[PDB]
């Protein structure tokens, strides 16, 4: 689940807060088709934000929220890793994943991870298909 205030992408491209998707809203999703979002929750909490090399947004989850990624060794495959895991494994094997950006350099190198000192709001949700939809810069996001 994911900080509100992060903004993602309807379907039809224009943006809304995460926070703002309602049952059965239309996002989309990086092959350009249609996702469905439905179990809308919410909650309060302790939050983790990762920082990236590159001049993007943070991104700012809950520790079971699972990341979508690249991993080395064409050159990258695709694997999910729930921010938990990803925090605990050493930072060599962590600079082997990569966050990435839908094509249409879009592998995004992360530079931090740190747990937040206070709680803040977040909402979830689950999307149809892959469960993958898209931020607003097509940082591509798992359910």
């Amino acid at each position: 689940c994911l900080q509100n205030g992060t903004r993602l992408l309807r379907a039809d491209g224009s943006e809304v807060l995460v926070e703002d998707v309602q049952e059965g809203d239309q996002l989309l999703g990086p092959d350009g088709t249609s996702r469905t979002a439905s179990k809308i929750v919410r909650g309060e909490e302790r939050l983790y934000r990762i920082k990236t090399h590159e001049g993007l947004e943070d991104l700012v989850c809950t520790h079971n929220h699972i990341l979508s990624m690249y991993k080395e060794r064409e050159s990258h495959e695709r694997v999910d890793v729930t921010v938990d895991d990803f925090v605990r494994l050493p930072q060599q094997e962590q600079q082997k994943y990569k966050l990435f950006r839908s094509t249409d350099a879009t592998l995004l190198h992360i530079n931090s991870i740190e747990l937040e000192e206070e709680p803040t709001k977040w909402s979830g949700f689950v999307v149809d298909k892959d469960s993958l939809y898209l931020r607003y810069d097509y940082l591509v996001l798992h359910n």
